[PDB]
Protein backbone atom coordinates (compact mmCIF):
# COMPACT_ATOMS: atom_id res chain seq x y z
CA UNK A 1 0.00 0.00 0.00
CA UNK A 2 3.45 1.97 0.31
CA UNK A 3 5.83 1.80 -2.30
CA UNK A 4 9.63 1.56 -1.66
CA UNK A 5 11.74 5.10 -1.46
CA UNK A 6 15.09 5.64 -2.04
CA UNK A 7 17.78 8.43 -1.47
CA UNK A 8 19.56 10.87 -4.49
CA UNK A 9 21.24 13.96 -4.21
CA UNK A 10 21.42 16.04 -7.34
CA UNK A 11 23.49 19.02 -6.91
CA UNK A 12 22.74 20.24 -3.59
CA UNK A 13 19.16 18.92 -3.43
CA UNK A 14 18.00 15.80 -2.11
CA UNK A 15 15.53 13.70 -4.14
CA UNK A 16 13.33 10.93 -2.40
CA UNK A 17 11.44 9.27 -4.89
CA UNK A 18 9.44 5.54 -5.14
CA UNK A 19 11.82 3.28 -7.10
CA UNK A 20 9.36 2.84 -10.24
CA UNK A 21 10.94 6.41 -11.04
CA UNK A 22 14.39 5.86 -12.50
CA UNK A 23 17.47 8.01 -14.48
CA UNK A 24 16.76 11.36 -12.44
CA UNK A 25 17.93 14.17 -14.47
CA UNK A 26 17.57 17.75 -13.61
CA UNK A 27 16.14 19.91 -16.55
CA UNK A 28 15.64 23.54 -14.43
CA UNK A 29 14.85 25.33 -11.25
CA UNK A 30 13.57 28.14 -9.88
CA UNK A 31 11.03 29.85 -7.63
CA UNK A 32 8.48 26.93 -8.39
CA UNK A 33 11.02 24.39 -7.07
CA UNK A 34 13.19 21.71 -8.76
CA UNK A 35 11.78 19.09 -12.12
CA UNK A 36 13.93 16.27 -13.29
CA UNK A 37 13.23 14.20 -16.11
CA UNK A 38 12.97 10.47 -15.16
CA UNK A 39 11.55 7.02 -16.68
CA UNK A 40 8.44 5.55 -15.76
CA UNK A 41 8.92 1.95 -14.71
CA UNK A 42 5.33 1.03 -14.23
CA UNK A 43 3.48 2.88 -17.19
CA UNK A 44 7.17 2.79 -19.42
CA UNK A 45 6.60 6.60 -20.43
CA UNK A 46 8.85 9.41 -19.84
CA UNK A 47 7.78 12.10 -17.03
CA UNK A 48 9.07 14.92 -15.14
CA UNK A 49 8.80 15.06 -11.20
CA UNK A 50 8.50 18.89 -9.71
CA UNK A 51 9.70 18.78 -5.83
CA UNK A 52 8.43 22.28 -4.55
CA UNK A 53 10.96 24.69 -2.80
CA UNK A 54 10.26 25.09 0.86
CA UNK A 55 5.95 24.53 0.32
CA UNK A 56 5.26 25.19 4.04
CA UNK A 57 8.06 28.28 4.93
CA UNK A 58 4.85 30.56 5.64
CA UNK A 59 0.73 30.59 5.78
CA UNK A 60 1.33 31.97 1.77
CA UNK A 61 3.53 28.90 0.87
CA UNK A 62 1.39 26.40 2.49
CA UNK A 63 -1.86 27.83 0.82
CA UNK A 64 0.10 27.91 -2.43
CA UNK A 65 0.98 24.95 -2.06
CA UNK A 66 -2.30 23.78 -1.41
CA UNK A 67 -3.57 25.44 -4.40
CA UNK A 68 -1.20 24.11 -6.54
CA UNK A 69 -2.20 20.32 -5.68
CA UNK A 70 -5.80 21.03 -5.62
CA UNK A 71 -5.86 22.65 -9.02
CA UNK A 72 -3.28 19.94 -10.96
CA UNK A 73 -5.94 17.48 -9.80
CA UNK A 74 -8.68 19.06 -11.01
CA UNK A 75 -7.24 19.11 -14.55
CA UNK A 76 -8.33 16.87 -17.28
CA UNK A 77 -7.82 18.15 -20.68
CA UNK A 78 -4.88 17.44 -23.13
CA UNK A 79 -3.28 21.37 -23.62
CA UNK A 80 -3.24 21.40 -19.49
CA UNK A 81 -0.49 19.46 -17.16
CA UNK A 82 -2.13 16.37 -15.81
CA UNK A 83 -0.54 14.38 -12.82
CA UNK A 84 -0.23 10.56 -13.06
CA UNK A 85 1.39 10.94 -9.56
CA UNK A 86 1.33 12.73 -6.25
CA UNK A 87 3.52 11.43 -3.23
CA UNK A 88 5.85 12.28 0.09
CA UNK A 89 8.45 10.24 1.78
CA UNK A 90 6.71 10.98 4.94
CA UNK A 91 4.80 8.07 6.48
CA UNK A 92 2.76 10.60 8.29
CA UNK A 93 1.31 14.46 8.79
CA UNK A 94 4.30 14.33 11.72
CA UNK A 95 6.86 14.17 9.80
CA UNK A 96 4.99 15.60 6.52
CA UNK A 97 8.00 18.29 5.13
CA UNK A 98 8.33 17.91 0.79
CA UNK A 99 5.68 17.45 -1.96
CA UNK A 100 6.11 15.68 -5.06
CA UNK A 101 4.60 15.98 -8.28
CA UNK A 102 4.88 14.20 -11.55
CA UNK A 103 3.16 14.65 -15.21
CA UNK A 104 4.75 13.24 -18.34
CA UNK A 105 8.06 14.80 -19.60
CA UNK A 106 7.52 17.76 -22.13
CA UNK A 107 10.76 18.55 -24.03
CA UNK A 108 10.59 22.04 -24.64
CA UNK A 109 8.11 25.40 -24.79
CA UNK A 110 7.61 28.03 -26.94
CA UNK A 111 10.45 30.53 -26.35
CA UNK A 112 12.62 26.71 -27.76
CA UNK A 113 9.61 26.02 -30.72
CA UNK A 114 12.24 23.97 -33.02
CA UNK A 115 10.31 21.21 -33.81
CA UNK A 116 7.63 23.10 -35.13
CA UNK A 117 8.66 25.74 -37.65
CA UNK A 118 7.52 25.80 -41.55
CA UNK A 119 8.32 29.08 -44.01
CA UNK A 120 4.44 29.72 -43.87
CA UNK A 121 4.21 29.90 -40.25
CA UNK A 122 1.23 27.57 -40.17
CA UNK A 123 2.86 26.50 -36.72
CA UNK A 124 1.64 29.41 -34.91
CA UNK A 125 -2.04 28.53 -35.94
CA UNK A 126 -1.69 24.98 -34.38
CA UNK A 127 0.11 26.35 -31.48
CA UNK A 128 -2.05 29.15 -30.36
CA UNK A 129 -5.44 27.08 -30.71
CA UNK A 130 -3.92 24.85 -28.56
CA UNK A 131 -3.48 27.16 -26.02
CA UNK A 132 -7.11 29.10 -26.29
CA UNK A 133 -8.39 24.94 -25.82
CA UNK A 134 -6.95 25.04 -22.70
CA UNK A 135 -7.90 28.53 -21.56
CA UNK A 136 -11.45 27.97 -22.54
CA UNK A 137 -11.31 24.73 -19.86
CA UNK A 138 -9.40 26.59 -17.35
CA UNK A 139 -11.77 29.78 -17.61
CA UNK A 140 -14.72 27.43 -17.71
CA UNK A 141 -14.20 26.16 -13.76
CA UNK A 142 -13.78 29.97 -13.18
CA UNK A 143 -9.64 29.71 -12.97
CA UNK A 144 -7.82 32.44 -14.42
CA UNK A 145 -3.84 31.81 -15.03
CA UNK A 146 -2.79 35.91 -14.50
CA UNK A 147 1.24 35.10 -15.34
CA UNK A 148 0.73 33.55 -18.82
CA UNK A 149 4.12 34.08 -20.97
CA UNK A 150 6.41 31.59 -23.19
CA UNK A 151 7.75 29.45 -20.53
CA UNK A 152 4.32 28.53 -19.19
CA UNK A 153 3.50 26.63 -22.00
CA UNK A 154 5.20 23.03 -22.71
CA UNK A 155 5.98 21.19 -26.49
CA UNK A 156 6.65 17.70 -27.08
CA UNK A 157 8.61 16.50 -29.75
CA UNK A 158 4.61 16.21 -31.77
CA UNK A 159 4.37 19.82 -30.95
CA UNK A 160 1.69 18.50 -28.26
CA UNK A 161 1.60 22.23 -25.79
CA UNK A 162 0.13 22.18 -21.87
CA UNK A 163 0.08 24.91 -19.76
CA UNK A 164 1.69 24.63 -16.02
CA UNK A 165 2.38 26.92 -13.32
CA UNK A 166 -0.85 28.96 -13.08
CA UNK A 167 8.28 39.20 -17.80
CA UNK A 168 5.40 42.04 -17.51
CA UNK A 169 5.60 41.90 -21.07
CA UNK A 170 2.39 39.93 -21.38
CA UNK A 171 0.73 40.89 -18.19
CA UNK A 172 -2.70 42.80 -19.74
CA UNK A 173 -1.98 46.67 -18.46
CA UNK A 174 -5.87 46.14 -16.22
CA UNK A 175 -3.61 44.08 -13.99
CA UNK A 176 -0.55 45.62 -14.11
CA UNK A 177 -2.11 48.38 -12.60
CA UNK A 178 -5.57 47.88 -11.34
CA UNK A 179 -8.06 49.19 -13.07
CA UNK A 180 -11.51 47.67 -13.29
CA UNK A 181 -12.41 43.91 -11.66
CA UNK A 182 -10.33 42.40 -14.10
CA UNK A 183 -12.01 39.35 -15.66
CA UNK A 184 -10.71 35.76 -17.53
CA UNK A 185 -9.41 37.85 -20.87
CA UNK A 186 -6.22 38.98 -19.14
CA UNK A 187 -5.18 35.87 -20.73
CA UNK A 188 -6.34 36.23 -23.74
CA UNK A 189 -4.11 39.34 -23.79
CA UNK A 190 -1.29 37.32 -22.74
CA UNK A 191 -1.99 34.98 -25.88
CA UNK A 192 -2.06 38.36 -28.36
CA UNK A 193 1.37 39.06 -27.12
CA UNK A 194 2.77 35.29 -27.32
CA UNK A 195 0.92 35.12 -30.93
CA UNK A 196 2.38 38.19 -32.46
CA UNK A 197 6.12 37.39 -30.34
CA UNK A 198 5.64 33.83 -32.46
CA UNK A 199 4.87 35.63 -35.81
CA UNK A 200 7.23 38.13 -35.73
CA UNK A 201 10.35 36.89 -33.62
CA UNK A 202 10.63 40.24 -31.52
CA UNK A 203 8.75 40.51 -28.45
CA UNK A 204 5.40 42.88 -28.38
CA UNK A 205 5.78 45.05 -25.88
CA UNK A 206 9.57 44.46 -24.07
CA UNK A 207 9.26 47.30 -21.52
CA UNK A 208 11.80 47.82 -18.52
CA UNK A 209 9.81 48.98 -15.52
CA UNK A 210 5.52 49.36 -15.27
CA UNK A 211 5.46 52.72 -16.49
CA UNK A 212 7.56 51.74 -19.89
CA UNK A 213 5.13 48.81 -20.14
CA UNK A 214 1.86 51.03 -20.26
CA UNK A 215 3.93 53.29 -22.40
CA UNK A 216 4.65 50.91 -25.21
CA UNK A 217 1.23 49.30 -25.12
CA UNK A 218 -0.54 52.66 -25.26
CA UNK A 219 1.87 53.19 -28.35
CA UNK A 220 0.38 50.71 -30.13
CA UNK A 221 -3.22 50.39 -29.01
CA UNK A 222 -3.77 54.14 -28.02
CA UNK A 223 -4.96 55.78 -25.04
CA UNK A 224 -8.09 55.26 -23.71
CA UNK A 225 -11.43 56.61 -25.13
CA UNK A 226 -14.02 58.27 -23.81
CA UNK A 227 -16.13 55.11 -22.98
CA UNK A 228 -13.08 53.10 -21.11
CA UNK A 229 -12.27 56.44 -19.13
CA UNK A 230 -15.26 56.08 -18.08
CA UNK A 231 -15.33 52.40 -16.52
CA UNK A 232 -11.99 53.05 -14.46
CA UNK A 233 -12.65 53.47 -10.36
CA UNK A 234 -8.78 54.40 -9.23
CA UNK A 235 -7.68 57.84 -9.23
CA UNK A 236 -4.62 57.25 -9.54
CA UNK A 237 -4.61 55.11 -12.84
CA UNK A 238 -7.30 58.03 -14.38
CA UNK A 239 -4.69 60.96 -13.60
CA UNK A 240 -1.74 58.45 -14.64
CA UNK A 241 -3.34 57.97 -18.28
CA UNK A 242 -5.27 61.34 -18.67
CA UNK A 243 -2.29 63.18 -18.06
CA UNK A 244 -0.62 61.55 -20.55
CA UNK A 245 -0.69 63.05 -24.60
CA UNK A 246 -2.72 61.19 -26.32
CA UNK A 247 -1.67 58.42 -28.37
CA UNK A 248 -3.87 56.82 -31.73
CA UNK A 249 -4.64 53.30 -32.38
CA UNK A 250 -2.70 51.97 -34.91
CA UNK A 251 -3.29 50.07 -37.81
CA UNK A 252 -2.07 46.60 -36.88
CA UNK A 253 -1.40 45.59 -41.08
CA UNK A 254 1.16 48.21 -41.06
CA UNK A 255 2.52 46.92 -37.39
CA UNK A 256 2.57 42.90 -38.55
CA UNK A 257 3.80 43.59 -42.02
CA UNK A 258 3.69 40.06 -44.35
CA UNK A 259 1.80 38.20 -41.39
CA UNK A 260 -1.17 36.27 -42.43
CA UNK A 261 -4.50 38.84 -42.68
CA UNK A 262 -6.25 36.06 -40.47
CA UNK A 263 -3.55 36.38 -37.49
CA UNK A 264 -3.91 40.38 -37.55
CA UNK A 265 -7.69 40.39 -37.37
CA UNK A 266 -7.06 38.15 -34.78
CA UNK A 267 -4.41 40.00 -32.53
CA UNK A 268 -6.65 43.30 -33.39
CA UNK A 269 -9.68 41.53 -31.24
CA UNK A 270 -6.91 39.98 -28.42
CA UNK A 271 -5.33 43.73 -28.25
CA UNK A 272 -8.26 46.24 -27.01
CA UNK A 273 -7.70 47.73 -23.74
CA UNK A 274 -10.74 47.03 -22.41
CA UNK A 275 -11.35 43.80 -21.00
CA UNK A 276 -15.35 44.08 -21.68
CA UNK A 277 -14.66 44.28 -25.73
CA UNK A 278 -11.98 41.61 -25.77
CA UNK A 279 -12.38 38.42 -27.55
CA UNK A 280 -12.56 34.98 -24.96
CA UNK A 281 -11.26 31.76 -25.45
CA UNK A 282 -14.49 30.59 -26.71
CA UNK A 283 -14.90 33.05 -29.51
CA UNK A 284 -11.49 32.99 -30.58
CA UNK A 285 -11.01 29.20 -31.21
CA UNK A 286 -14.15 30.12 -33.74
CA UNK A 287 -12.03 32.77 -35.29
CA UNK A 288 -11.39 32.09 -39.16
CA UNK A 289 -7.76 31.55 -38.66
CA UNK A 290 -8.08 28.02 -36.90
CA UNK A 291 -10.14 27.15 -39.52
CA UNK A 292 -8.31 23.58 -39.94
CA UNK A 293 -8.40 22.62 -36.82
CA UNK A 294 -11.47 24.10 -34.80
CA UNK A 295 -13.99 21.57 -33.51
CA UNK A 296 -17.42 22.71 -31.16
CA UNK A 297 -17.09 18.70 -30.22
CA UNK A 298 -14.15 18.55 -28.83
CA UNK A 299 -13.28 21.62 -26.92
CA UNK A 300 -14.53 20.54 -23.82
CA UNK A 301 -15.62 22.47 -20.71
CA UNK A 302 -13.93 21.69 -17.33
CA UNK A 303 -16.30 20.43 -13.89
CA UNK A 304 -17.01 22.76 -11.52
CA UNK A 305 -14.12 23.93 -9.36
CA UNK A 306 -14.55 24.74 -5.17
CA UNK A 307 -12.44 28.15 -4.95
CA UNK A 308 -14.03 28.66 -1.42
CA UNK A 309 -11.10 28.21 0.20
CA UNK A 310 -9.30 30.92 -1.20
CA UNK A 311 -11.12 33.15 1.24
CA UNK A 312 -10.47 31.08 4.11
CA UNK A 313 -7.37 32.26 6.38
CA UNK A 314 -5.63 29.43 8.44
CA UNK A 315 -2.28 28.54 10.07
CA UNK A 316 0.58 26.58 8.46
CA UNK A 317 -0.22 23.20 10.13
CA UNK A 318 -3.84 23.42 9.02
CA UNK A 319 -3.12 23.80 5.08
CA UNK A 320 -0.37 20.99 5.32
CA UNK A 321 -3.14 18.93 7.05
CA UNK A 322 -5.43 19.69 4.42
CA UNK A 323 -2.34 19.56 1.48
CA UNK A 324 -1.22 15.95 3.38
CA UNK A 325 -5.43 14.88 2.83
CA UNK A 326 -5.28 15.74 -1.13
CA UNK A 327 -2.14 13.50 -1.38
CA UNK A 328 -3.41 10.40 0.26
CA UNK A 329 -6.73 10.70 -1.51
CA UNK A 330 -5.03 10.72 -5.15
CA UNK A 331 -5.66 8.46 -7.78
CA UNK A 332 -3.90 8.12 -10.90
CA UNK A 333 -6.15 8.34 -14.45
CA UNK A 334 -7.50 5.19 -16.09
C1 LIG B 1 9.45 29.76 -13.74
S1 LIG B 1 8.85 29.43 -15.39
O1 LIG B 1 7.51 30.10 -15.48
C2 LIG B 1 8.51 27.68 -15.23
C3 LIG B 1 7.69 27.20 -14.22
C4 LIG B 1 7.43 25.85 -14.14
C5 LIG B 1 8.00 24.96 -15.04
C6 LIG B 1 7.69 23.53 -15.03
N1 LIG B 1 6.96 22.89 -14.12
C7 LIG B 1 6.88 21.58 -14.57
C8 LIG B 1 6.14 20.56 -13.81
C9 LIG B 1 6.65 19.26 -13.67
C10 LIG B 1 5.94 18.29 -13.00
C11 LIG B 1 4.71 18.61 -12.49
F1 LIG B 1 4.01 17.65 -11.82
C12 LIG B 1 4.16 19.85 -12.61
C13 LIG B 1 4.87 20.83 -13.29
C14 LIG B 1 7.54 21.45 -15.77
C15 LIG B 1 7.76 20.36 -16.72
C16 LIG B 1 6.77 19.43 -16.99
C17 LIG B 1 7.02 18.44 -17.92
N2 LIG B 1 8.15 18.33 -18.61
C18 LIG B 1 9.09 19.24 -18.36
C19 LIG B 1 8.94 20.27 -17.45
N3 LIG B 1 8.02 22.71 -16.04
C20 LIG B 1 8.78 25.47 -16.08
C21 LIG B 1 9.04 26.82 -16.17
MG1 LIG C 1 11.28 23.49 -17.44
MG1 LIG D 1 -4.75 17.87 -17.45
Amino acid sequence: ERPTFYRQELNKTIWEVPERYQNLSPVGSGAYGSVCAAFDTKTGHRVAVKKLSRPFQSIIHAKRTYRELRLLKHMKHENVIGLLDVFTPARSLEEFNDVYLVTHLMGADLNNIVKCQKLTDDHVQFLIYQILRGLKYIHSADIIHRDLKPSNLAVNEDCELKILDFTRWYRAPEIMLNWMHYNQTVDIWSVGCIMAELLTGRTLFPGTDHIDQLKLILRLVGTPGAELLKKISSESARNYIQSLAQMPKMNFANVFIGANPLAVDLLEKMLVLDSDKRITAAQALAHAYFAQYHDPDDEPVADPYDQSFESRDLLIDEWKSLTYDEVISFVPPP
